């Protein structure tokens, strides 16, 4: 049982923006997941201070960086806070709508993509380099959902039932045949060495 | 009816060693600051995207900043979510005692003071310049609180009596007596300008 949404109009105008706009920068796109990751494993730490049964769904916080060269995927995982059904249809837990129109304007007044995660809409540039992306997500109030979207206007959400994750959440991204760099490990080692060296968890990269 | 708490000994640490290092570029608080009231707003924007009676305390989301040469304070008001008395008590709202960690190994690893907010705990910061910090506060949830510190090792707790605000945090700044630059309206706006251009809330410099 899928439910087909569509974005918001501003959404869905930032999405063709990202994937229309000639731009090499892409590796970015990593970073800026990476970057919401921490946030998440900061709020269910947060979380935790107080009420350590938060942690009951695993008490380890941490990102794991895997490629897969045969599905030609590669996945950020988190165990952090999770989505509810409502975070992931309320623009995955952001407020995007207004984070798109301060982008927006940054853009004309000079800005470059790379800025995106300032506006709180990093997320998006995840079609820098993915044709589709798939969330898997699992917040301690509410069931394990799939989200998803090739772009083009509309998403779905579905409850997951595939591999139980606990809590955090996955993000897949189905790489553009262009973009495959992105899988080799030597690639990946040094964006995360450039752009995430100071995050405060640790990130395995996963070897093949 | 006040409370005095000690701090835990990893963030005693950190304000002290804010307090004590040799470190010129000091004008970075007022950008972290701003960043944590940006944060705020965002989350109440969030929470009202699916109940908009959260607004009900004011609909208006905003940054203010109020130097006041008489009294010598700047404040940083915000309609943000606010905090409640518990997450006053929880280092206002932040993961500080693990962001306190990384930002400390960090520092030996090369990085410098100004790269604070990346660990989370950019509030402290505020002691660059101030001898004291009282924060006002008010979340839908509680009532409103004071939180107070001159720093050496503990901080105060009281519900506040004062004028109601509604929603949100006032950071009252009682500066250094050779910090009082950051009253004066030039050099506030040359610094708003410099670091938190691409807030997505208007900021407004009160003249005095
Ligand atoms: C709370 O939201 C999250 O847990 C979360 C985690 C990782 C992400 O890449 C993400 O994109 C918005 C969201
Ligand atoms: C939710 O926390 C807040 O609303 C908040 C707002 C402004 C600040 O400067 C701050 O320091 C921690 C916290």
């Amino acid at each position: 049982e899928v439910e087909t949404f569509a974005f918001q109009a501003e959404i869905a105008q930032l999405m063709s923006l990202i994937i229309n706009t000639f731009y090499s920068n892409k590796e970015i796109f990593l970073r800026e997941l990476i970057s919401n990751s921490s946030d998440a494993l900061d709020k269910i730490r947060y979380e935790s201070l107080t009420d350590p049964s938060k942690l009951d769904s695993g008490k380890e916080l941490h990102i794991n960086l895997i490629p897969n060269k045969q599905d030609r995927t590669l996945t950020i995982v988190d165990t952090g806070i999770g989505m509810t059904k409502a975070d992931l249809i309320n623009n995955l837990g952001t407020i995007a709508k207004s984070g798109t129109k301060a982008f927006m304007e940054a853009l004309q007044a000079g800005a470059d993509i790379s800025m995106i995660g300032q506006f709180g809409v990093g997320f998006y540039s995840a079609y820098l380099v993915a044709e589709k992306v798939t969330v898997i997500t699992k917040h301690n109030d509410d069931e394990q959902y799939a989200w998803e979207s090739s772009a083009g206007g509309s998403f779905t959400v579905r409850t997951d039932t595939g591999e139980p994750m606990g809590r955090g959440t996955k993000v897949i991204l189905h790489l553009k045949e262009d973009q495959t760099e992105y899988l080799e490990e030597r690639r990946i080692k040094e964006i995360v060495k450039k752009h995430s060296q100071f995050i405060g968890y640790p990130i395995t990269l996963f070897v093949e």
